[PDB]
């Protein structure tokens, strides 16, 4: 996991790489994409992901109201747009917070299911930015830095945004664990994208709630 652990590259080099990825993204386009779809994706990266991901993670969305209908529409529009954007395959990174109770159970070959959209960056510097602050919660959480091998599901949204080199998955993405390294304050987890329907005879867990997902 030294790609993650090592010191960040300079602003200049990271900004350059992000710009090159944005360029590659645009160059790799799509003609079917709507104005509402481009606009939803631009908004997504800045603020929209906050509402969409809360909706996707919510135990009870009967309480949301008119805002639920808007959230469903937004999610549908973002998923539709994603399918029209260029695929990315290669390595990407994501920093997040996970229940220690789940982390304690995890082994290589277990599958993690993200109920929200999954946003990753090709730049570990950018990934590390989004997990700096410890959230407040009833739950004991620990910082997790994922190294993600992407061979399906990931689409670049960097063409439509930003120096984030962002690659996005639709909700319910499944990730098979290939390696775990546990330390104090940081757990590193290597994962590979897998198709849900190809997951057999292993244990799946919901990455947010920590609950087992039915085989
Ligand atoms: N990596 C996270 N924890 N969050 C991703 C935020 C997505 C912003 N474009």
């Amino acid at each position: 996991f030294d790609a993650i652990k090592q010191p960040n590259r300079s602003e200049e080099e990271v900004t350059q790489l992000a710009e090159d990825f944005k360029d590659w993204s645009k160059a790799s386009n799509y003609s079917f994409i709507t104005a509402n779809e481009k606009e939803a994706v631009e908004d997504f990266s800045i603020s929209g992901y906050q509402t969409a991901n809360d909706y996707l993670r919510a135990t009870d969305t009967s309480t949301w109201g008119v805002a639920g209908a808007d959230a469903r529409q937004y999610i549908r529009t973002v998923k539709s747009a994603l399918n029209k954007l260029p695929k990315y395959k290669g390595t990407a990174y994501r920093g997040t917070w996970v229940k220690l109770s789940l982390l304690n159970k995890l082994e290589e070959g277990d599958v993690l299911v993200e109920p929200a959209f999954t946003s990753t960056s090709t730049l570990p510097e950018v990934a590390k930015r989004f997990s700096v602050v410890h959230p407040n919660s009833p739950q004991r959480l620990k910082r997790v830095l994922f190294e993600v091998k992407i061979n399906q599901g990931g689409h670049t949204i960097a063409g439509l945004s930003s120096k984030e080199a962002e690659v996005l998955f639709a909700p319910n993405a499944h990730f098979r664990i290939t390696q775990i390294e546990r330390t104090s304050n940081h757990t590193y987890i290597g994962v590979e994208t897998v198709k849900a329907s190809a997951v057999k005879n292993t244990q799946k867990y919901n990455l947010y709630s920590g609950e087992e997902v039915e085989a």
